[PDB]
């Protein structure tokens, strides 16, 4: 039901979020050394998808693809198959790593910023979605053809997505039309033209429309040479499909077939336009593609339009940037009540390991800290509120010019390395504590204004289209 | 080459040092909970063995089974399969864990007691063989047909062979047949009956011996029930083979023939004793056993004999224990070094503080520390050796009632944590100094006595024969 399906939100099933999410606890990142799929595919297959190598592996591969992916999720090293059906190399000599645009999937996954469900056998936790500020099932699609739970949604340009992403925020009651204005259609990885540009409008309308890619070739003077072909054919099994054409004579009249493929292009090598048309019709030159936009909605199967899609992922990113802003916000006065403590505990240092020097055991030296308050020496005008924690309770913390330290903070002072009492580790525990009450009074200045807010969510986007937004490859008539 | 062939020394190929090994790091113990097989395997084929999820799980599954093993490495909780060909279940469902005597196989692998090669990708290590104190080669025995590198060496009872590796250590020029006075013959997990007695004699005496093996059965008035088939028969591939056989009236005349085989023992009724005899020669009810004891011996195959192979464990329960005194002797002298720059630290206190407070930089106050020496406080009639690594300098360490601290000493005091000041985390330092002192005195006895350090090998293996020693099963006549 979910396994056939992908989420709205990220653009991936249960397989693509568990292989991408075992990369990120690995540190299988872009700007570390690659890794051997093998280690990538053994962990998901112990830790997330206990089912067999081959189907994990082969996971990883069409996502280092570049003429599978639009925007390869997995930068992959070595022999990860070809258009001609050329099946990847062998796990244990294939390298990889994820791609620097897959971090911007998994971006603040840290954070709690989407929720977690348990694996296999209870042991390991893996998210719900990805924290994603990609627009990742327009920009790489999805297809699946299940239990009456199929879909088919073709790749699309980032840059594109994301100018149709702040367009819909900067006017929720933008239509399909002023939405194509930035997305006129589907960009394939390789395929170069599309037709019919009325399917578009239609899929684009209504979440389903039939739209025709066709091959970019020309004549030449007598030969006609494809530089490009549709999405999701294979030229070899092109060649030959013409090849028994030719032979039964289908195709009117063909000279010689050859494929000059090399590493910088592509030559689909056939020997006037007669021919070409012709081939057209009765070859994958030219290929239908039923665009059929269901994908999973609030837990459940939707037929969604363009805009019902963006307009998923926005109030995805609404979410997400409040619930890492939650977050931020707690982890700061957490740390800032850690730190109060150790600043405390340094500008009474000698009355601190007097006591420490002469309690026999930690615990006891815990009981004697917290048990009488603490005189604040320099910081007096530090700590002098809302970087208090939310959970603490209000006889601790200053109360009068003494402060009442927690079990908690007491420990934190207990664990103490002697080295942290010199002059520079010092100040680094203080200079923190003031950034925070810039940090904390930022995140509520953020968490306050819903303006705000959507100007975060804004400046991402206009980030990623930077950095990671590239040029149209389909053509549209 | 390797692969084929068994290593003497541990009884195990690659593959099964790679999945124990896996297990070890794992911490997958007999004591702790049981992890799922899927956890495992892909640990291993991405770490250690990257050849397929359904190998490494095979691996895993034939040292669960208790009729496969003389004394199972994995304790597995599911269905790992039967007698009868069952398959045992997905790698998601089964658990394991390693089992007691696995730990034995591995016992003292941190100990530097092994020498380690390089995994597929080099970012693993792996161990050259275990650092066994179990004769796994004779105790599990070895099977395989390769190229030209074939063996066929059957399991024994540890007991046994215990004592017959205590015998040749008491007198190494012990016959096959004193040897023989311990280890009669082998000793199924399953199988009943040896009779040829001399093709054991030949065996252990040559390496080679053709042996018979046949079911324990008897007749009842009328029907012929077997109790125990021979080792590695398959009991339902064998209710068929006499089944066509009654059919084609090839064993003489049979009544009708019933599985009764339960869970608690087993029942192939099949309904005088002219039937029981006439059976034996042409079914599997007696099977043959060419033992061909040929094993990795210094990085070569080699056809050894009995005494051959217990030479080989011995040796390396000599290697063993040995590297494991040179380690834990290393290991002692730098734990005790560790300990007298923080007696030394403790024991001035104030003046170590003060330094620490006023240094601007951690690397400052590493400076401070190591430049001047320093007084030896309540700690002066504990320091006064040995007990100082033979890789330190003469420069540093106590010299003229004063300590020379090394460049790590100082950061160790730099470590120290605050609550390690108080009365108990203090004398825990002081203590464990002590009991080094007459740790390494006792590694130093052993090292010199080439008596003592056999006797540690000799008390090992009375340990194993008593809290894993167990009764024969196969009979021999």
């Amino acid at each position: 039901v979910g396994r056939a399906l992908p989420d709205v939100r990220d653009g991936l099933k249960p397989v693509h979020r568990r292989v991408l999410y075992a990369m990120n606890v690995l540190g299988n990142d872009w700007n570390k050394a690659y890794k051997k799929s093998a280690r990538v595919v053994g962990d998901v297959i112990g830790k997330y998808h206990p089912h067999g190598d081959s189907a994990v592996y082969d996971t990883i591969v069409r996502m280092a693809q570049p003429f599978s992916l639009r925007y390869m999720l997995v930068d992959g090293q070595g022999n990860f198959g070809s258009i001609d059906g050329d099946s990847a190399a062998a796990m244990r000599y294939t390298e990889i790593r994820l791609a620097k645009i897959a971090h911007e999937l998994m971006a603040d996954l840290e954070k709690e910023t989407v929720d977690f469900v348990d694996n296999y056998d209870g042991t390991e936790k893996i998210p719900d979605v990805m924290p994603t500020k990609i627009p990742n099932l327009l920009v790489n699609g999805s297809s699946g053809i299940a239990v009456g739970m199929a879909t088919n949604i073709p790749p699309h340009n980032l840059t594109e997505v994301i100018n149709g992403c702040l367009a819909y925020i900067d006017d929720e009651d933008i239509s399909i039309e002023g939405l194509m204005e930035h997305i006129p259609g589907p960009d394939f990885p390789t395929a170069a033209i599309i037709n019919g540009r009325r399917g578009i409008e239609e899929a684009y309308r209504t979440g389903r429309g039939k739209v025709y890619i066709r091959a970019r070739a020309e004549v030449e003077v007598e030969t006609i040479i494809v530089h490009e072909i549709p999405y999701q054919v294979n030229k070899a099994r092109l060649i030959e499909k013409i090849a028994e054409l030719v032979k039964e004579k289908r195709v009117e009249g063909i000279s010689a077939l050859r494929d000059e493929s090399d590493k910088d292009g592509m030559r689909i090598v056939i020997e006037g336009e007669v021919v070409l048309n012709n081939l057209y019709s009765q070859t994958q030159l030219q290929v239908s593609f039923g665009i059929n936009m269901v994908a999973l909605h609030h837990g459940q199967p939707k037929i969604m339009n363009l805009k019902d899609i963006i307009a998923a992922f926005v109030r995805h990113r609404r979410e997400v940037v409040t619930r890492r802003t939650i977050f931020e916000l707690r982890k700061a006065r957490d740390r800032a009540h850690i730190l109060e403590a150790l600043a405390v505990a340094l500008a009474n240092i000698d009355p601190i390991i007097e006591l420490i020097r002469h309690a026999p055991t930690p615990a006891e030296a815990k009981t004697a800290l917290v048990a009488n308050p603490w005189q604040l020496g320099n910081v007096a005008a530090m700590l002098e509120d809302a970087a208090r924690p939310e959970w603490l309770e209000p006889e601790f913390g200053v109360r009068d010019g003494l402060y009442y330290l927690t079990e908690q903070q007491a420990q934190a002072i207990l664990d103490l390395r002697l080295q942290k009492l010199t002059g520079l580790e010092h100040e680094k525990l203080l200079d923190e504590y003031k950034e925070l009450l810039d940090q904390i009074a930022e995140l509520l200045r953020i968490l306050g204004s819903a303006d705000r807010l959507m100007e975060v969510i804004r400046e991402e986007l206009e980030l990623v289209r930077e950095q990671f937004g590239d040029k149209r490859r389909t053509e549209i008539t």
